């Protein structure tokens, strides 16, 4: 209930919303139904239109007037933008050459430079270069200022999850904005579009650069209009935000439009229709620049161009029906169209089974265009499992197609032509990132970042410290001219042992055999200086990684490889070897088979055993350092070592003898050399983050040996490919896999075929950041570089994406 009789007089645009049943006078009262009852009359003015003409200037103030072009208007802060062009001979913004802005050049009183946050829906990456011609206000906040190509959305790539994720610096799964359309389980309550729910705080976590800023003592505009106050009628109240006294003036604002998403779900990302929402787009930022110019403040704020997702081409006849699948469809409850989330219809079922509606959706029809997951089975790079309002059962979409229950949904609800969603590498849903102003750079080119990265940045441009988050804060330091983030690498928490030969082999009984009794005082030295790291320089190229937790491990080298070997888990936590541009590649030779050896370095009681693994009837055995790769015969034995053995399904092997035999020397061979880093993941929880010993769920049959969860790769080699790997003056080039580790390849429908067919396949859509590693193990890689921090940070955050232009 609303009392709204009460007046908005002297209270139009109010930033601080009153306590119902008070009528609310801010730009959200219409989205709750609560406006004062003269709302419309005092506060959505639109008399004589958003532009001065010649016969205006000079006018005598009529109050009624949606803005102004009398004489004291630009004191009264309600100019209309092109008030100084048609009445004092200036210049449109868009009109002046771009200068550089070293400082800021504000009014007197101002503390800081303000941000102003313009967000623009389903503003697909490419229209900058499409849309070139038909933008040139933006052109020139993109030519003059920072820009990057392309900014990466997180998943799923829609509006809500995409523009708290930019207000948060945290995924979907951690903010709890998981979709647009969401079911919590513990309220018992629904999210949608539509409706009064999602006005609950109890939706919407972590904490939003409006509260960051007010709790450290900087005022905010408020960041939503509701969506019947015109465009114009936006700009000109963060221009009269920006009038008010020093001690009242918000320090950071947000803009929003709904276009050009709203469009390009009708006529499709590249529709005909799409030149003059874009046009009008641009033609609004040209009243936010001309506006400032008027105030003096063209020169003093940060701009911030960005949108939240892009948009694909999707018609109705691509849909895919669960009904063509599933026996059982009225037993489900589908979240529908660019992903799908599958949950049982009634908790009281006790019929319903996760697994029997899996093996029905998996490679049933020969171009089938989704792909069932478990959520702890999708690529770790969505980081979209940790929430109960996640179902269990997702169907990744094919980009151009949607799901659906059955068809009745589709044509009792064709229309549409566009939509988003889908996994945010898909190329049609990258979207903008430009940024202007005195904090910003000059005609500077950024590489494509993750909007998660934002929330930090917006933190320095207001000096803000900022909520606990998902960016890396420094690794886009690169697009600040000041007010630079400058972090100290972690302390390492657990210092390594560097055992020495400690154990005869009749110490060990594991059920272990190698035919390795094969027996010279020259080459007895070398074995000894490769065991004591004579050859650390070449395959460490970047320091050992930091053990960020408290743990016991072992540093073994070999001429090959080095590793760091967990006490705890009896593996590797990691195993770094360096392969050049010329290494050969080579067999395992028929009488190592089934070669295990002992380590002497290592106690029985820190090593795996062979006899668990004949034991298991799942599970077999893999190496970290490839047998494939030795440098020798002699220094092959090194390979078959108890401690480079890790546990591994018959179906993973089928992947990770691939890549380990064809494609590292693949990746050599194109990249001059590569150094990689292997190792497990131990992710159970689905978290994100690195298991503690209590969390892991399997263990080989019989044994303390845990099973991962995963294996990673990191593979690096240097940006300046005509150097080799191992002796790189620059910047470095990386690319990283987590694969899941998982007794069947059910994943990949053509996994039949050779794996010449589809093992790279399923490592692209695997693919992951160096700091995704990170998380998940505890680790702190690039240590010793001779790169600045900020640049190693940014190289962390790299996603190899694998598509084309
Ligand atoms: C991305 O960045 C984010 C932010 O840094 C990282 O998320 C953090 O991760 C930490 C580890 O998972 C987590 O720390 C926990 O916090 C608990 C206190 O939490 C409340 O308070 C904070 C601070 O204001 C608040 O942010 C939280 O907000 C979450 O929860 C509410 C749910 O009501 C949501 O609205 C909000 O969206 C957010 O949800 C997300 O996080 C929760 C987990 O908190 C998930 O369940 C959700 O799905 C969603 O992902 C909370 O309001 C604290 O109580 C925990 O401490 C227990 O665990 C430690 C382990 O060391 C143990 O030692 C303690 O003793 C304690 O154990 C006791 O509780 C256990 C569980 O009940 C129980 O088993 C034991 O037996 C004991 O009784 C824990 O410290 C932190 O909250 C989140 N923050 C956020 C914002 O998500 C994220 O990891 C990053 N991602 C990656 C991949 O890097
Ligand atoms: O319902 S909508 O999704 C959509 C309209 O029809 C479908 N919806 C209405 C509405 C109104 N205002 C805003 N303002 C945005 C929120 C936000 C978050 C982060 C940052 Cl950095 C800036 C901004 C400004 N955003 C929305 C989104
Ligand atoms: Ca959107
Ligand atoms: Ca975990
Ligand atoms: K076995
Ligand atoms: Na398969
Ligand atoms: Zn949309």
């Amino acid at each position: 209930w609303t009392a709204t009789s009460g007046s908005c007089k002297g209270r139009c645009f109010e930033l601080q919303e009153v306590g119902p049943p008070d009528c609310r006078c801010d730009n959200l009262c219409k989205s709750y139904s609560s406006c004062c009852h003269d709302f419309d009359e005092l506060c959505l003015k639109t008399a004589r239109g958003w532009e001065c003409t010649k016969d205006r200037c000079g006018e005598v103030r009529n109050e009624e007037n949606a803005c102004h072009c009398s004489e004291d208007c630009l004191s009264r802060g309600d100019c209309c933008t092109n008030y100084q062009v048609v009445c004092k001979g200036e210049s449109h913004w868009v009109d002046d050459d771009c200068e550089e802005i070293k400082v800021p050049e504000c009014p007197a009183g101002f503390v800081r430079p303000p941000l102003i946050i313009f967000s623009v829906d389903g503003f697909r990456a490419s229209y900058m270069k499409k849309g070139s011609k038909v933008m040139p206000n933006i052109e020139k906040l993109r030519s003059c200022g920072t820009h990057a190509p392309y900014m990466r959305p997180v998943y799923p790539t829609k509006t809500f999850p995409n523009l708290y994720t930019l207000a948060t610096g945290l995924y979907p799964e951690s903010h709890g904005i998981v979709g647009n359309s969401m079911y919590d389980p513990v309220f018992d309550a629904s999210f949608h579009l539509r409706g009064r729910e999602k006005f609950n705080h109890r939706w919407w976590g972590g904490q939003p650069l409006w509260i960051t800023a007010t709790k450290q003592g900087v005022r905010a505009g408020t960041f939503f209009w509701s969506v019947s106050i015109p465009h114009e009628r936006r700009i000109l109240t963060i221009l009269q935000w920006l009038s008010l006294p020093d001690n009242e003036r918000p320090s950071v604002y947000a803009f929003y439009s709904e276009q050009p998403d709203f469009s390009g779900h009708k006529y499709g990302p590249f529709g005909p229709e799409m030149t003059n929402p874009l046009r009008e787009i641009d033609k609004t930022v040209g009243q936010l620049m001309d506006g400032l110019k008027q105030l003096r403040l063209h020169r003093c704020v940060n701009v911030i161009f960005v949108g939240d997702h892009g948009m694909e081409d999707v018609t109705c006849d691509r849909t895919e029906f669960l009904s063509n699948y599933l026996t059982n469809v009225d037993d489900i409850t589908l979240v529908p169209g660019t992903l799908g989330r599958i949950r049982a219809k009634s908790i009281n079922n006790s019929k319903y089974d996760p697994k029997t509606i899996i093996a029905a959706l998996t490679c049933k029809k020969p171009d089938q265009h989704f792909k069932p997951y478990m959520k702890q089975h999708l690529p770790k790079r969505l980081h979209y499992a940790n929430n109960r309002r996640i179902e269990d059962i997702h169907l990744l979409v094919d980009r151009r197609w949607h799901v659906a229950r059955k068809p009745l949904d589709v044509y009792k609800k064709c229309f549409f032509q566009g939509d988003h969603g889908f996994d945010n590498k898909v190329n049609s849903m990258q979207t903008v990132f430009v940024g202007y102003g005195p904090t910003f750079k000059y005609r500077t080119k950024v590489p494509p970042f993750e909007n998660i990265e934002l929330y930090n940045v917006m933190c320095d441009l207001l000096g803000l410290k900022p909520a606990p988050n998902n960016g890396t804060h420094g690794s886009l330091n690169h697009l600040l001219r000041t007010n630079t983030f400058r972090p100290t690498m972690p302390d390492e928490v657990s210092r390594p042992n560097y055992p020495g030969i400690m154990y005869l082999q009749s110490e060990f009984d594991l059920g272990c055999t190698c035919d390795d009794k094969v027996e010279n005082k020259l080459e007895e030295l070398n074995k000894r200086l490769h065991t004591k790291g004579s050859t650390k320089e070449r395959h460490l190229l970047y320091g050992r990684p930091a053990v960020l937790y408290r743990t016991s491990y072992d540093i073994l080298y070999h001429t090959d490889f080095e590793s760091g070997y967990s006490e705890i888990f009896l593996m590797p936590l990691w195993t770094s070897y360096t392969i050049s541009k010329q290494a050969e590649v080579s067999s395992i030779p028929e009488h190592l088979t089934n070669c295990v050896r002992p380590d002497v370095r290592v106690s029985p009681g820190f090593s795996q055993n062979c006899l668990a693994y004949k034991n298991d009837k799942q599970m077999s055995y893999g190496f970290l350092f490839p047998p494939y790769l030795s440098s020798s015969p002699e220094a092959k034995y090194d390979a078959f070592l108890v401690t480079n053995m890790v546990p591994m399904y018959p179906a993973f092997k089928r992947v990770w003898a691939y890549f380990q035999r064809v494609l590292v020397k693949k990746y050599a061979s194109e990249r001059n050399g590569v150094n990689v880093i292997s190792g497990p993941i131990f992710d159970y929880n689905y978290d994100g983050l690195r298991d503690t010993e209590d969390e892991i769920k399997q263990y080989v049959e019989g044994s303390s040996i845990p099973v991962p969860t995963h294996y990673y790769s990191i593979i690096t080699s240097c940006l300046d490919f005509t150097q080799p790997a191992d002796k790189c003056d620059g910047p470095l080039s990386v690319s990283s896999f987590i694969l899941p580790h998982r007794p069947d390849n059910d994943e990949s429908c053509n996994s039949s075929e050779d794996e010449s067919k589809w093992v790279e396949e399923l490592m692209k859509m695997h693919t992951a950041r160096v700091r995704d590693i990170e998380h998940l193990t505890g680790l702190d890689f690039y240590r010793k570089t001779s790169r600045s921090y900020s640049e190693i940070l940014t190289l962390k955050t790299y996603l190899h994406t694998y598509e084309s232009e």
